[PDB]
């Protein structure tokens, strides 16, 4: 028993039902179907008592706070790529769901319920080469996290540990065409699990055949760099270190190894978890980046799995009182046949048709003459009852006023700031921003290269090597128009797939925080002063001439570009980007 | 953050104040959840013979008439005798009511923190003063031990 | 009872001013524009050129110049000679093309989304909810607003953008009307 | 019977949890005088040349509530030293508060504040985390097979 | 945009509160309109002796 | 129709034409055989990557 992993450590999860979907199972339903549990004997005609969503809704609209618009970062440590041209990062991402709105519909039930993110296709489905930019991302869909008990989690959503976990999908029928696109499968993938029935199999759902697809599982790549010795022939050569130097280098002196990432390999025997069953037989898709992000919240429990947070259950139980006053009252009405008009009926009910028309005023039903009794008088006044109008009840419930509802808690406060966002903004944006695992320097797919180099020029080097002079430009010249006068087409260094580490790849900067920066934010928003912070000047107003220009991306209102360009002169303010407008002499 | 004089070290603590005192909400779980097992089982008594009959009684059938009544009852004579009072009551409504004001009332009192208007030299407390940085504690950039170093080449 | 129906109808229950009453409801807008759209451009076969993107009939024009002997270009001064479309020369590369195919052209021109207004000069002018006046004003600021209240553009008389700007005044040069010729002399 | 509905003492903390929003207190190494403000030149990138991009600022407010609610604890650090491609002098430290697991942990040895060297290190434990256990990979991996006994809780 | 349970569902409205949420206002309605017809005849009567 | 029913409307008289329920299209060309078999030189595409 080696190859098998996980599994029969999981099964301790997955045995059976226990406390686990009793508790647990209450996080997503408490908006939907009904409440009482246990209680014995429930009466009838209201079926669905709603009485919990009216807590959630508002407040999970109370999240919008989150555009936290501000694009194109510049970077500040060098050169980013291309700079003036490349502003467009953002393109194709602004225009259609993703983190504008449609994480509205991608979050849903986080406080309430299990949150994560579900399946995709591929990774990067767009058909056309061309020269823009690129941003495509997840589509999840339907809430497939109920039953869903997955462990490895001891830590936090960055974790380097297995990506992603596991992958299944509970049950899928159209995904059985949507996986149909590999090849020539026997498409009968049979998987027997259990999902407890109680043996009478009450709802009647048959669906099967699950797969699940990847190549590498937990691939564990190190620096490792050159550990081992040659002498006394020891076995488990498999490298190790921890800081690259320690003994620093003994090279010069001797040891003389010089491998470098070239291994027959042997892998972790994790497989397609399962005993008898494994496949294995030559499959290959990209690498493990996988964009695709489930999130998983944090509270408050031992450890290992968890009952997680929801705020309802304060209220379930005041809301089965308001269940049972329609106990104590609708059912009385229904036990009281109303009156009864029996006062020395004799004969009880004689001649029938004295109900028909109901008003006949010679009523009689009344004789006396009767056995030995004597004059008891009665005064059903009252009837016979001991009438007892609610009246602990109601102040039962007036202590649980607010505590019945109990939500809204938040966002109270006079004006301003010290309002109504909490951590979930921040970890809500921790839903949002706080990946780490998709950055920018990954390489698979042909998304790497801007100018690549080329991959021709070196052949065209040799007029630097031409003899005689080298000379820069001069004899003037008139129709060049436009920029790159070309003899040499010469550059340095060198263009490649990539810019490696911690160099030009850098991603999104900052973290979350003011709403305010470097970019002509000044503009239309201010909801209650105006101005006063900057008033005139004589150079004031030659400072404030370049400012207000609004124009984002305009169209009749570009000539800006013109500003007094032409001539440098006494201005010169900004020294621009494109040099195109300002090298005429 | 944890006050000791004794080698346990006791909490000083916010939630364990009110724990059983508000078990005061408890005496209506006291009641209508528990000892409600008194039920009312309200009997109008006054001819009904012997109170067994055939199960049509509580069953509400569309037939309408209730008579079970006819009487030569024991010997006695010229005396009544009046069932009124049937079964119990609601508790006594009133010396429960102040409870629940005074834990309400503690738990307004843990409300009341730095409170201003607003803004004036604002609501800092000793929560933030103790919690405020945790990056003094990663005070650490080489601020005792120096290792690390640009070095331009 | 009435406690719970006081429940169901609200939305977003909000003072005044700003921090608005937008809900996930209100984006079935613009998923309804989306269902329209990709349902249409996302798909465009044939009828984009409107004949045959030029028909393709007028390339014979260019019989005799790129013959290695010299091309007759620079006219002789001229006045009016600077109409738009005329056809001699037809110096022009290549032509445009139907449908989407190869090159750039297939999908472009969809919506900003946002807050409730947008920008043709109009976020600019939005005020509303908002206050009022938060327009600066300085001395050159009347050169910002030499352009002045200017808005509906296309329109008959705030056409004053062009013609009023189309020649005494080219001296500044900030404008950038739609309009096609020009030139010629004062 | 029917229990567990109590709870409701909730609230009264909601409002101590909800300080974060100042929990930040920006501020960035305000240099000297007395030392060489011309060394400055890398200063002025702390916060961007290394790590720029920090989710770790909610990891501060995990630790903030378990306070309340019990003692504070810390935990496990993987080496900021990283990675390939070396670069500039680039050094800020993290560390990411983890939930809880400080239950049975006894503690005696000072527990006051440390600014300074004070006692190294002394005890960790955790009871049934999962965590760094099939990680071993890179570290030592011989046997692991000691593994103390306790009594579990 | 809404939430989701399994598969495709059963529609949750705004009015699945307002289906009862009228409650027992019609009771009252209960004491009133035809049951008189129910009731026969309030009757005022005493030392009625006509035979 | 539950047959009990009383209501009256029973015809109806319109349809409706289906055009794709299920129907793949596959362009994947790339990616087999030259010259020797040819067997099932057609098939669909999972990475674009590179060959």
């Amino acid at each position: 028993e080696s190859i098998l992993s996980r599994f029969d450590a999981d099964w301790t999860a997955s045995d059976e039902a226990r406390r686990e979907a009793k508790n647990d199972l209450f996080f997503s339903r408490v908006s939907q179907w009904d409440d009482w549990l246990s209680q014995y004997t429930t009466l009838q005609y209201r079926g669905q008592f709603d009485v919990v969503r009216p807590v959630v809704r508002k407040l999970v609209s109370e999240m919008r706070q989150n555009p936290i618009d501000v694009l194109y970062r510049p970077k500040d440590g060098a050169r980013p790529d291309a700079a003036d041209v490349l502003m467009g990062m953002y393109r194709t991402d602004m225009r259609h769901n993703t983190a504008k709105i449609a994480v509205n519909i991608a979050v849903r039930e986080q406080i309430e319920a299990g949150v994560g993110a579900w399946r995709l296709v591929t990774d990067y489905e767009d058909q056309s080469p061309t020269s823009n930019n690129q941003v495509i991302r997840r589509e999840p869909i339907h809430s497939a996290c109920s039953h869903v008990i997955w462990d490895s989690n001891s830590k936090l959503m960055d974790k380097s540990d297995a990506r992603h976990c596991t992958v299944i999908h509970s049950m899928s029928q159209n995904g059985w065409e949507d996986f149909a696109e590999k090849y020539d499968l026997d498409a009968d993938d049979i998987p027997s699990f259990q999902n407890p029935n109680d043996w009478v199999f009450p709802w009647l759902t048959q669906d099967t055949i699950q797969i699940a697809e990847f190549y590498e599982v937990v691939e564990k790549k190190e620096t490792a760099f050159i550990y081992q010795d040659p002498v006394t022939g020891e076995p488990v050569s498999y490298f190790k270190r921890d800081i690259k130097d320690v003994i620093d280098d003994l090279a010069d002196s001797g040891f003389i190894k010089i491998a470098e990432r070239q291994i027959k390999r042997r892998r972790v025997y994790k497989s397609i978890i399962t005993c008898t069953a494994v496949l294995k037989d030559k499959q290959l898709i990209a690498g493990e980046h996988i964009p695709i992000v489930p999130v998983f919240g944090e509270w408050g429990f031992v450890e290992d799995k968890e009952v997680y947070e929801g705020v309802v259950r304060l209220t379930k139980d005041g809301q089965r009182l308001r269940n049972m006053i329609m106990s104590f009252n609708a059912d009385i009405v229904a036990r009281t046949p109303k009156k009864k008009p029996f006062f020395w009926p004799e004969q009880i009910a004689g001649f029938e048709h004295m109900y028909d028309g109901n008003d006949d005023y010679p009523y009689y039903l009344l004789n006396r003459t009767d056995e030995n009794s004597g004059d008891l008088p009665t005064q059903p006044l009252a009837y016979y009852e001991n009438p007892e109008v609610p009246q602990a009840n109601a102040y039962m419930l007036e202590a649980a006023t607010s505590a019945v509802k109990e939500v809204a808690t938040l966002g109270v406060d006079t004006e301003a700031v010290n309002g109504g966002q909490v951590a979930f903004d921040t970890v809500n944006q921790l839903n949002m921003r706080a990946d780490l695992e998709t950055y920018v320097f990954q390489d698979n797919l042909a998304t790497a290269m801007r100018r690549d180099g080329e991959i021709y020029q070196s052949i065209v080097n040799d007029i630097y090597d031409v003899p005689r002079n080298v000379t820069i430009t001069l004899e003037d010249g008139s129709e060049k128009d436009v920029q790159l006068m070309a003899e040499v087409v010469d550059l340095a260094t060198g263009e490649k797939q990539v810019l490696n580490d911690i160099r030009g790849r850098y991603e999104c900067y900052t973290d979350v925080g003011p709403s305010f920066q470097s970019m002509k934010q000044q503009n239309r928003a201010e909801i209650l002063e105006l101005l006063g912070k900057t008033p005139q000047g004589t150079p004031e107003y030659q400072l404030l001439l370049l400012q207000y220009f609004t124009l984002l991306d305009g169209k009749g209102v570009e000539m800006m570009r013109d500003y007094a360009n032409k001539q440098l002169i006494q201005m010169g303010v900004k020294k621009p980007e494109t040099p195109e407008e300002q090298q005429w002499l």
